[PDB]
């Protein structure tokens, strides 16, 4: 529908001021612009509790022109355009275009009134049969108004909810990552973030998958995200979804899509599970993660498991998942080594900054490691220490 | 010092992701850029602590460039760049040039590490002479490292702590302004705001005033903070902050600023206090503050007394910025007056969402008032109310 | 079976530290709490989204004692309590019971994991017949859990989507109001609030109203509701949720009652909409409001309406509820005055510290107005003014 | 003078409604309860910076009693209680005792005026002579105010400044832990939380330590702190901070000071850094951390060095705190080890939910770790969980 780069565009500039806002009116088509953001508002917009189906119309208006999109809202049913006479229009909610850029996909504050602007039953005529008309769909008209306002704007979703509105096993029953997700990237939702998730999911069904992508892409209202994905998956793409299809295990595929559509604010490895793949993908992939950002590993489990080319033994480490975890905590602490002239730090011991690990899910946060090891001065044991830090009492 | 445009141009394209980053040191000269940040992080830089001088040095790099600069910290001196030999170097702090945009005019998530290299005491040769120098450092370079560090990130300031900082009456004894500004200022500050302050402060002294705008680009860290007086206040001027010489009674040259200038996110009434000119500069500028932005009006005292054109009867507020005050609540309310053919609504009418009140001081929220009065179906008395509402009990 | 007594005093003490919500559990039968804690639970759960029916049973522990709720959940039916053998028992949950005291009624930071322990299909034989079963209950299961643990906890609610839950008007047609409710509201949701509602809705039917009063129930979770109404509203009543038969333009009952069960962090008139009733209410209540707490005036749309004793002439407002806000501006004010020895700050002007007007809903905000006028020697005229501030520059 | 039975009693009751407050007042002596609020409001005070010396009189008012407490503020001096005589009243700042102690110890909201009443010159006669005094005492009185004020609240501290102020290598030279600290304890600071801290600084030295101490009750406005060092610290001691000698790597007498002070909701280890000492108190103390608790290890740098028990090769890690981090990973995963009757989950396996790692510092998260571990019917090799989880596809 909508050209990836131009979407990314109309987000940048949407996240500027009143200059920017302009720009982007002048540089595209306005019809085409307000498509792009009813595209985004039906996906954006949460599951109806209507019974009476309505209709509620979105007006967007930018100069002399103004765009008419009559939406039909009922439970059951994902809201979709349709035509002006299919059905009773409960409500119209009129928005400026520059606005509606600004509420989907501005850098904004939270702004309780005055977005919008909004006219009730705006085709009912005052005569005897209003009355009718009015106790059929006064209930329905607000519970379908408040379900398309909710999509208009960049409130914060809860993780949880998405996880089980898309179908991911992220929460509720097997795992129970969501709250730890929620924590690790709520401060970055009012960023361009470019996330990265390995594992699209559906695995060879035809038809399966994408629920995590459509949970980050609800949750980062100015995000891209891309899901890799060993086999095709291109039935998920949608605004500000792109899936590829590749072998997370092949590093030279890694460096090119990395090096294509990075750097990554956040990268997720929920793919095959297997040890080296863990492995593979993280030195490969940490390097085109953003300094600030995040790389996510979940499904520790198959440490544990030879199917998976783990060990049950969890001292026979080596090749595994959680052996990848427990050297990380060495290269957090890397500056803290005796010298050596023959040992040089690597790239990882160079760019760790933190460590995060949670049942089956565990975060490294990005960024230069180069804080300095104890000095010299500082004695190395520990009545040296008492001695040197007392005065001389 | 440094070109007004420039400096927004900046701010604007450090608020993006790694593309708009790589496209400003493309754009700019690093080393331009480099001595952008250092004059906006001495201002930013709180108070030293640290009686004994200490030397930090902070280096900048972008690619094969390394731009050092030495600041001398002290207690009871304002943080300012000397010669490498000037001093005692307690500590290098090393920042690459992205990095460094990202923490000081970028939008950008708190990071607790990883955001810089830092090197204590980086020229101490370890020979026999080294065990003085640390006795006599150790406490300062720690203190002056703090203060310099606090000057390189946009951590959130506390308004009532700047407002003793910079000599400004708006916390401590006549006022108590600044939790009310911060409650309602606080959620702006990752945005690139325009804020005017009418009033600069210092009347007719030469060298007088300027301590509210400091205040505000303290607080806001990606802003452009205009100042507008009757006197010159040319001396006030440095990165970020622009004054203008004019009357806030003259509506022409109200227009030209504000169109030069704005839309203004904030705009604030600190200025003669007279209540004609109060009344003068909102119906000026009002239309002017961008929707979702505030116009604030301080110290009201003034509608009491006809020495500023006001009355002392409060009921005798026609002219009053009190009478304005009230007004707006019928302008808030506009929607809800019986129809009339003959009456339009007025600009301030469509453009009123809120209004908040305190001791001299008072806080109108712009944006869209078109949410709809109350349906000519809602009966128009008690009993008909009762009656339409109890389904046929 | 709960008084209102032990309910608040549940929670109290479940705001506490350890000592208290030791204290909690040796007062108190942990049998009675037990069922207290699965009452609110109910009332705190989302609606379902499970087309299967499923069982999640709720295991309560302290010390030898484990008290088993098994609780049925499907959807557009409210979660309720069954028999162990009425249907598939999809997940166990279990609570000590301290710590889904914390949960639900303390004083508590966000919790990510730890709180619980989980033990999915907990009766689910491993044999031949397993397999089916999984296929059968797996997305049930999982929807149902997720419900149940939503209820468990004290996380912050969208107050608009409450109002299309709970079928009141406070936001989505005729009125815009949570955004601002929420706003002003949701920096007391820690606090043991006592909140009073003047109108409870549903005026002469026998059925309707509630949906307010459930609406801060579900916000405040420590909470305690009132709501007053002219007609009986007995059938809303639940775990803490009061409601009052009173006449809001009754000066004396709303003191009594006031008296009774206040003070109150919030008080919201959106009763009749009479306007000589909304400035009655304001006067007898405003003084029963919290130093820090708000009182709220929802609908002043009346104002401009005779049949409401309003004025269509917004200028002819020394009777209605705007011509009361607008006084609250003055009030604000009042230090500022000229001096006059026969003249004293009332009530309102030394406890008003603030006013925000919205379209059809304003907040007041009770504290002490004592910040002190601007002094005598700050000049009373621009140009004296320009002259003590210059320094001596001309 | 005060009992510290008596404080945690003041400040659980001032986390209260409006009946604790009362109950507060009416079981202590008024004046006793107005001496511990100076007492705290002192110890909160920022450094002055008014070079002219002023004071503020603080007054605090219950019933028909007014407690007038005159305070000294210049630049270079802790602020202290003067005779009224002893200098020039810059400004009257009055409380109602119930009101400052909602303000100092209470679960509140943020409250931007109406909580105190203030006077500025409230003694300076208006004559000829009024002019000079103005001049001279104008800017020393704001800012004079501005310190004693901020001193009467529970605003959050900027902890990095902190370790400046208090004289702590936790951040600006060799250390950068402020801002991970922050993060993990922000969450707590409205709860009457007790924190431990092992080491509380100096060594042998008599009159140095106690910095970070001061640091968390700072931080921490409702919260009891403990410090345990092998010397004697009792120079520290003050309200809301108890220093306590012992040994760290005697686990009984651990376990002693725990039973008696515990649960803990925060222990930090910043001790001797000898890597045996940091495994034993651990295991001692990690079972007193509360659910939703703790336990933090600062300074790992010695697990590389044999001097505190530690080896020079990363790998040999078995006896050092590093090792005992990284064994805290396989705790958590415990749940998804293959089945082994002979082989039982550990105390620490069963309570530990999450490992946070830094430069020089870690984060234990202490909680119920029963989540439940992949089903038997999850296959167990890749190739089987792609068949399995595909509906059919080949
Ligand atoms: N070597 C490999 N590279 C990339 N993807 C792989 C892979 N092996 C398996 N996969 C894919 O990894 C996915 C794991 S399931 C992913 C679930 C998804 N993240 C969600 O939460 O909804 C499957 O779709 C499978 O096809
Ligand atoms: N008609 C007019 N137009 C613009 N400025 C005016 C004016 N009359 C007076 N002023 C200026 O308004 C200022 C008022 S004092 C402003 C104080 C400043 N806001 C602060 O908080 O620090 C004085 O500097 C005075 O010169
Ligand atoms: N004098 C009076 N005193 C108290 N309540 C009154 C009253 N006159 C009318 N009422 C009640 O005020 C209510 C107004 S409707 C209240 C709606 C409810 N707050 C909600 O948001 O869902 C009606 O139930 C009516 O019975
Ligand atoms: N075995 C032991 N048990 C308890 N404390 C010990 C100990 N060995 C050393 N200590 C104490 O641990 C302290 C380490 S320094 C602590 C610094 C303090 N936390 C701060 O941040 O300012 C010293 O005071 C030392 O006396
Ligand atoms: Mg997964
Ligand atoms: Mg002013
Ligand atoms: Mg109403
Ligand atoms: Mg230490």
């Amino acid at each position: 529908e909508f050209d990836e780069a131009t979407v990314q565009d109309v987000v940048r500039l949407a996240g500027g001021h009143d200059s920017e806002l302009r720009e982007l009116t002048q540089k595209y088509d306005p019809a085409m612009i307000s498509r792009l953001l009813v595209a985004e508002i039906l996906s954006r917009c949460p599951p109806p509790s209507n019974d009476t189906p309505v209709l509620v119309e979105l007006a967007i208006v930018h100069g002399s022109e103004r765009f008419r999109h009559f939406l039909r809202v009922v439970r059951d049913s994902p809201i979709r355009p349709v035509g002006a006479d299919e059905g009773f229009v409960g409500m119209l909610v009129e928005y400026e275009l520059t606005e509606l850029l600004r509420e989907l996909f501005g850098v904004t504050h939270e702004r309780p009134a005055g977005v919008r602007g909004t006219k009730l039953f705006p085709y009912l005529t005052d005569d005897e049969e209003a009355v009718e008309q009015i106790g059929t769909y006064l209930l329905a008209a607000q519970q379908g108004t408040e379900a398309v306002l909710a999509g208009c704007g960049s409130r914060k979703p809860d993780l949880s909810e998405l996880s089980s509105r898309y179908f991911t096993p992220k929460f509720g029953f097997l795992h129970w990552f969501t709250p730890h997700y929620d924590r690790h990237f709520r401060d970055y939702r009012n960023q361009q973030v470019r996330v990265l998730e390995i594992g699209v999911g559906g695995y060879k069904h035809p038809e399966w998958g994408g629920g995590s992508l459509r949970m980050w892409k609800s949750f980062f209202p100015r995000g891209q995200i891309y899901g890799l994905d060993i086999m095709d998956k291109s039935h998920v793409d949608e605004l500000r979804i792109r899936t590829i299809q590749g072998d997370q295990n092949d590093a030279e595929f890694l460096d090119r899509i990395a090096r294509r559509y990075g750097p990554f604010d956040i990268v997720i490895d929920d793919g095959s599970h297997i040890n080296a793949h863990v492995r593979t993908s993280f030195a490969a992939l940490f390097p085109h993660v953003r300094p600030g950002g995040l790389y996510v590993i979940e499904d520790m489990w198959t440490a544990y498991w030879p199917g998976f080319g783990g060990q049950a033994d969890p001292q026979e480490c080596s090749g595994t998942s959680l052996g990848l975890l427990k050297s990380l905590i060495d290269a957090i602490q890397h500056q803290e080594l005796p010298s050596d002239p023959n040992r040089s730090p690597g790239y990882v011991d160079r760019n760790i900054v933190g460590l995060h690990v949670y049942h089956n899910v565990a975060f490294v946060e990005k960024g230069r490691n180069d804080e300095g090891g104890i000095p010299t001065w500082i004695p190395r044991d520990f009545e040296s220490l008492v001695q040197a830090s007392s005065g001389g009492a």
